[PDB]
């Protein structure tokens, strides 16, 4: 089982059922920004600042509202399509309970407690004003919630977990942009939408030589979905603090002849998020440039707060919100009330978000088997069901104590634990080589 942290309150106070009656507070019909023009969807607030929408994501991107295999292109090797997935109440109930269970698995570790805490504290900055002396929310960092009287109220939030779009296995952490600001890269942060499903997982190979070869292996071991969700939450952490690395900054893979012969380039953001040996492929000089860059951005935020004389679109006070961001960014405060970025403190925060919160570290806490590198090749996708405790638990994942599955990651062994996995598609021998 996982490395415990002791008794603690659950991350999700209520055990929601999809059919629970709306109440206009934490079970509600809502609309996402853009909302162009969507029907409200039933959503669930599982924790302060965090909502779950048990629907296929046909909302965050207008060009991605069709769940049929793209009639436009031909299907990519590593993709999976099923337009019917997550269309029924039963599936949505299971989705909710699965996502809930994964949050609790994550929160049961000290590392996950730390990451989820950072995420909740990571309110997207109030940088919406055209007047540089007035604080104003950015409304794409909100959702609209239908209240008991049928009216909408605007609510700020940090994170939404939503079902995948057409390609079921294209999990990703995404967010609404601004035509002037790069919110995920300028220190501000923005509300994060993670496309994720707890109802599928990926197979990988236990031998590094096989896992990193595109032609070998059927995907004998299954990735623990808690690791997959944590990976996306790590991205969400970077993005909420506005320190994500521009996707265009890539490492030309030159440590894997197979990547090389395909000219595969992997984002630094990805290597950072994986951690371990991968993070070293970001060279000292370039990483140092990033840190300076983000340090400067934080200073600009401190400077904006200082100039702030008024606040608009809220009842909350100018003083209260100034302090919320002093707290998010760990700013220092003068005898005269001026805000400053402290260099030790910036380094500490930046490092916590980028070095401490990594996939490789979560693997250590969960004590599961996992890919050893991001620079591998996907083997297969399986259908799973982690909701029944007989299948998967908060403490043990698939590797259930006091059963044959406890030892040697037998629970993740899709051959031994075959009843828990239905292989839907092989990817090996689909790549271009
Ligand atoms: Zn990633």
């Amino acid at each position: 089982g996982l490395v415990p942290r002791g008794s603690h309150m659950p991350f999700v106070n209520k055990q929601f059922n999809y059919k629970d009656p709306v109440n206009g507070v934490d079970i509600a019909y809502i609309k996402i920004p853009n909302a162009g023009q969507m029907q409200p969807v039933k959503a669930f607030k599982i924790h302060n600042k965090i909502w779950v929408i048990p629907e296929r994501d046909t909302f965050t991107n207008p060009e991605e509202g069709d769940l049929n295999p793209p009639p436009e292109a031909k299907q990519v090797p590593v993709s999976y399509y099923d337009s019917t997935y997550l269309s029924t109440d039963n599936e949505k109930d299971n989705y909710l309970k699965g996502v809930t269970k994964l949050f609790e698995r994550i929160y049961s570790t000290d590392l996950g407690r730390m990451l989820l805490t950072s995420i909740v504290r990571g309110i997207p900055f109030w940088g919406g004003s055209t007047i540089d002396t007035e604080l104003k929310v950015i409304d794409t960092n909100c959702i609209n919630v239908i209240q008991p009287d049928g009216s909408y109220r605007s609510e700020e939030l940090n994170l939404v977990i939503i079902g995948p779009s057409a390609d079921i296995i294209q999990f990703e952490c995404k967010s609404f942009g601004h035509e002037v600001l790069n919110l995920t890269r300028n220190g501000y942060g923005s509300t994060q939408y993670i496309r994720f499903s707890p109802d599928f997982t990926f197979g990988f190979e236990e031998s590094l030589e096989v896992d990193t070869n595109p032609l070998l292996g059927a995907g004998k071991f299954a990735t623990d979905p808690a690791v997959t969700l944590a990976h996306e939450l790590i991205h969400a952490g970077h993005r909420l603090y506005g320190i994500a690395i521009n996707p265009n900054r890539v490492f030309k893979v030159n440590t894997n002849a197979y990547y090389e012969m395909s000219g595969l380039e992997v984002s630094f953001e990805e290597l950072r998020t994986f951690g371990g040996h991968d993070a070293k492929f970001i060279d000292s000089l370039q990483e140092n440039e990033f840190r300076l860059y983000y340090y400067n951005k934080f200073k600009d935020i401190a400077s904006t707060l200082n100039k702030a004389k008024s606040i608009v679109g809220t009842t909350a006070s100018l003083q209260y919100m100034k302090n919320v961001f002093k707290e998010k960014y760990l700013l220092s405060e003068d005898t005269s009330g001026k805000f400053s970025v402290d260099k030790l403190k910036f380094d500490k925060l930046y490092k916590m978000l980028t070095e401490i919160y990594t996939e490789d570290n979560f693997v250590k806490f969960f004590k599961v088997l996992n890919r050893k590198t991001y620079l591998n090749f996907d083997k297969a996708v399986f259908k799973i069901n982690i909701v029944p405790k007989v299948n998967y638990t908060i403490y043990d994942g698939f590797n259930l104590r006091n059963t044959n599955l406890a030892a040697n990651f037998n629970g993740q062994n899709t051959e031994i634990n075959n009843m828990n996995f239905t292989k839907l598609k092989n990817f090996t021998g689909l790549f271009e080589f």
